[PDB]
C-alpha cells in the first residue's frame, strides 16, 4: 500500500529525530569531555542507535520498492534498507565499534618525542614543524616520527577493520564497502567522470610542481633534489604533503611584491577563535543565507577548552537532528588555514540548516563533495586580497601581486588535487581485496609517485602504515568528497561571480554581500538529498556536470606564467 509506505517513512522520521538527537547528543558529550563516564554513555548510545536502524531497516526491506507510485517516499525506503554497521551479528558489530574507537584513539594521542626531550603532538606541535622548519633533518624526524607513532600504531587494527567494514556492506547488498561508499554519489560513471577531471588539471597540477620542485632544489640543495625526479613528501609545508602554502616563501613568483603576513595580523590584531566564526557568520548572512542560532554560539566549542576537560582536535560540524541545534567543535589556532577551515565548518553547519525541515533520511548534501563545498566556496572570497584588506589583513594593485596571490591559492587548491585523488583510489583498492596488508604501503606510495608526484624521504620498511598516519584512514571517513569539493567550488564560485555581476579575472571575484550569490547556493542546499545531485548543480551553475573548467579559469594567468618560468628553465614536466 501506498499509505503503508507513507506511514512507515512517517515513523522512522519520528524516532530517528529522539534516537539520532541522543546518540550526537552523546558522542558530543565525549567529544568535547572525553573521560570514561562520557565514554561509557557513547558506548550504550551506539547499541540504540544500531537497535533503531536494524528494527527501521528491516521494515524498509519488506517494501517491494520497484512497486512504489511517490518517489519521495521509494528513496527514502531504499535508504533506511541499509543497514550501514547495523547489519553485522551482535559480536562483530561490537568488535567493530571498538576496532573503530582504537584507531582513532590511537591517532589523537600518538606523540613524537625526542629522546628524553618533549614530546610533541600532531597539532599545533608537529604541524607547526612542518610548516616552519627550513631544516631538511628536522622535517624529516617530525615526518617519519609521526609515521612511527601514529601509521605503524594504526597497522595492528586495519586487516580485521577493512573485513567487517566490508562484510556489512556485503550484507547491505554492496560486493565491498569501497562500492558502497562510491554509491554515495548516484553516478555509475563516477570513476571515469573523476578520472577525466583529474586529467583536466595534470598540465597544472605537473606546472606547479616542477616550479615547487625548482624552488626546493635551490633551498635543500641539489644533492637533495632531483629536478626530474618526485619531491620528498617532508618538505611540502604539510604533514601530508596535502596542500603547500606554508612553503610560499620559499616559492614567490614575484619575492619583489612582498605581502602581509596574515597570521602575523590576525594575532596583531587580537583575532581570537570566536571573531574567525563571526565573520564566517557574516559572509553567509551577507549573501542572505540563514545565520547560525543563539543555540550555536553557547554549545559550540571553538578552541581546546581551558578548565583541562580533555576532547577531541579535529575540526567538525555537527547536526543533533532536531533542526534547533547545531555546532561546531574545533580547536582553532587564530591563522590563515584556520579562518578557511572555519568556513569550511560553517558551510556544514549553513547545509544542515538549510534542509532541517526535510526528512532525515533525506538531510545530507545532493553528494558528499557539496557538503564539503560550501563553505570553501565562501572561503575563496575571503581569501582575495581585496577581502583580507578589508579584514585588515593585507595593505592592498599590480601584476605581480596579482601572480603572487594565485600562486598562494595553487599552493592550496591546486597541490591538493592529486592528494585528494589518490586517498580513496588506495581504499577503493584495498576494499576491493586487490590491496592485501602485505602491500598496504607500497601501493599507497606507488599512488603517492604516480598521483603528486612525491616520494618518500626514508625507505618504508614492513610494519610501516603510511595511511593511518593520516586521519580519515583510522576515522574511515571517505575521502573523494574533498576531491570532489576542489573541483566543484570553482564551479560554485564561477556561478555566484557571474550571479553577482562579476566581471574580468575569475579569481579577483569577491562574492561578499551578493545576495544574488546567496539564492542560488540557497535553493540548492535546500534540495538535501531529495533528488540527483546533478538537479542540484543546474541550480547553481546553470549546467548539470562536474567540470574543471572552473578551476581552470581560475588559475589560467598562473598556468601562462608557470609555463613561461618552467620553460625558460627548462624543466622536463612530470618525474620519469
Ligand atoms: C510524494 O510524497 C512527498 C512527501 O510527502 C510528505 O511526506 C510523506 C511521507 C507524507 O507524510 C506526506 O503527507 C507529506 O506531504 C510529497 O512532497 C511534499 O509535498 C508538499 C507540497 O505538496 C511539500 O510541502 C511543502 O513543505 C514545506 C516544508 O515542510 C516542512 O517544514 C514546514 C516549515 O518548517 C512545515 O510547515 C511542514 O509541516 C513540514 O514539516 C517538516 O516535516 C518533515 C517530514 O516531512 C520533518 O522531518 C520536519 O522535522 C518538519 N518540520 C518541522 C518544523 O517540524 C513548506 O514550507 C511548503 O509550504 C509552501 O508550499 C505550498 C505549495 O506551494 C504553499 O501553498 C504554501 O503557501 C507554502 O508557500 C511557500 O512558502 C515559502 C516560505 O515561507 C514562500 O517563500 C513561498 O513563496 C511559498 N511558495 C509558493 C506560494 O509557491 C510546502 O507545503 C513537502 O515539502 C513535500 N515533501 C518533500 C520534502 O518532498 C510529494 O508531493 C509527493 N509526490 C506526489 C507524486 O504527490
Ligand atoms: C577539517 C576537515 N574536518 C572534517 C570536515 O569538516 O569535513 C571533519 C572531519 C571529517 C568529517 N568532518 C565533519 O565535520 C563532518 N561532520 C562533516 C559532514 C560529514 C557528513 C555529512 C555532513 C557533514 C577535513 O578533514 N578537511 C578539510 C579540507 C581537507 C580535509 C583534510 O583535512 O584532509
Ligand atoms: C565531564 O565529565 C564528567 C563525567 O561524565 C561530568 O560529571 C562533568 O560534569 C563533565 N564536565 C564538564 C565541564 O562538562
Ligand atoms: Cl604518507
Ligand atoms: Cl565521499
Ligand atoms: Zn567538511
Amino acid at each position: 500500500d501506498e499509505a503503508e509506505a507513507s506511514k512507515f517513512v512517517e515513523e522512522y522520521d519520528r524516532t530517528s529525530q529522539v534516537v539520532w538527537n541522543e546518540y550526537a547528543g552523546a558522542n558530543w558529550n565525549y567529544n568535547t569531555n572525553i573521560t570514561t563516564e562520557t565514554s561509557k554513555i557513547l558506548l550504550q548510545k551506539n547499541m540504540q542507535i544500531a537497535q533503531h536502524t536494524l528494527k527501521y531497516g528491516t521494515q524498509a526491506r519488506k517494501f517491494d520498492v520497484n512497486q512504489l507510485q511517490n518517489t519521495t517516499i521509494k528513496r527514502i525506503i531504499k535508504k533506511v534498507q541499509d543497514l550501514e554497521r547495523a547489519a553485522l551479528p551482535a559480536q562483530e558489530l561490537e568488535e567493530y565499534n571498538k576496532i573503530l574507537l582504537d584507531m582513532e584513539t590511537t591517532y589523537s594521542v600518538a606523540t613524537v618525542c625526542h629522546p628524553q626531550g618533549s614530546c610533541l603532538q600532531l597539532e599545533p606541535d608537529l604541524t607547526n614543524v612542518m610548516a616552519t622548519s627550513r631544516k631538511y633533518e628536522d622535517l624529516l624526524w617530525a615526518w617519519e616520527g609521526w609515521r612511527d607513532k601514529a601509521g605503524r600504531a594504526i597497522l595492528q587494527f586495519y586487516p580485521k577493520y577493512v573485513e567487517l567494514i566490508n562484510q556489512a556492506a556485503r550484507l547491505n547488498g554492496y560486493v565491498d564497502a569501497g562500492d558502497s561508499w562510491r554509491s554515495m554519489y548516484e553516478t555509475p560513471s563516477l570513476e571515469q567522470d573523476l578520472e577525466r577531471l583529474f586529467q583536466e588539471l595534470q598540465p597544472l597540477y605537473l606546472n606547479l610542481h616542477a616550479y615547487v620542485r625548482r624552488a626546493l632544489h635551490r633551498h635543500y640543495g641539489a644533492q637533495h633534489i632531483n629536478l626530474e625526479g618526485p619531491i620528498p613528501a617532508h618538505l611540502l609545508g604539510n604533514m601530508w604533503a596535502q596542500t603547500w602554502s606554508n612553503i610560499y616563501d620559499l616559492v614567490v613568483p614575484f619575492p619583489s611584491a612582498p605581502s602581509m603576513d596574515t597570521t602575523e595580523a590576525m594575532l596583531k590584531q587580537g583575532w581570537t577563535p570566536r571573531r574567525m566564526f563571526k565573520e564566517a557568520d557574516d559572509f553567509f548572512t551577507s549573501l542572505g543565507l540563514l545565520p547560525v542560532p543563539p543555540e550555536f554560539w553557547q554549545k559550540s566549542m571553538l578552541e581546546k577548552p581551558t578548565d583541562g576537560r580533555e576532547v577531541v582536535c579535529h575540526a567538525s560540524a555537527w547536526d543533533f537532528y532536531n533542526g534547533k541545534d547545531f555546532r561546531i567543535k574545533q580547536c582553532t589556532t587564530v591563522n590563515l588555514e584556520d579562518l578557511v577551515v572555519a568556513h569550511h565548518e560553517m558551510g556544514h553547519i549553513q547545509y544542515f540548516m538549510q534542509y532541517k525541515d526535510l526528512p532525515v533520511a533525506l538531510r545530507e548534501g545532493a553528494n558528499p563533495g557539496f557538503h564539503e563545498a560550501i563553505g570553501d566556496v565562501l572561503a575563496l572570497s575571503v581569501s582575495t586580497p581585496k577581502h583580507l584588506h578589508s579584514l585588515n589583513l593585507l595593505s592592498s594593485g599590480s601584476d605581480e601581486h596579482d601572480i603572487n596571490f594565485l600562486m598562494k591559492m595553487a599552493l592550496d587548491k591546486i597541490a591538493f588535487i592529486p592528494f585528494s585523488y589518490l586517498v580513496d583510489q588506495w581504499r577503493w583498492r584495498v576494499f576491493d581485496g586487490s590491496i592485501t596488508k602485505e602491500n598496504y604501503n607500497q601501493e599507497w606510495w606507488s599512488l603517492r609517485l604516480k598521483y603528486q608526484g612525491l616520494c618518500p624521504p626514508v625507505p618504508r620498511t614492513q610494519g610501516d602504515f603510511d595511511p593511518g598516519a593520516k586521519f580519515h584512514i583510522p576515522s574511515s571517513v571517505p575521502y573523494i568528497r574533498y576531491f570532489v569539493s576542489f573541483i566543484i567550488q570553482f564551479q560554485f564560485h564561477e556561478a555566484l561571480c557571474q550571479a553577482a555581476g562579476h566581471t574580468g579575472p575569475l579569481h579577483k571575484c569577491d562574492i561578499y554581500q551578493s545576495k544574488e550569490a546567496g539564492q542560488r547556493l540557497a535553493t540548492a542546499m535546500k534540495l538535501g538529498f531529495s533528488r540527483p545531485w546533478p538537479e542540484a548543480m543546474q541550480l547553481i551553475t546553470g549546467q548539470p556536470q562536474m567540470s574543471a573548467s572552473a578551476m581552470l579559469s581560475y588559475f589560467k594567468p598562473l598556468l601562462d606564467w608557470l609555463r613561461t618560468e618552467n620553460e625558460l628553465h627548462g624543466e622536463k614536466l612530470g618525474w620519469p
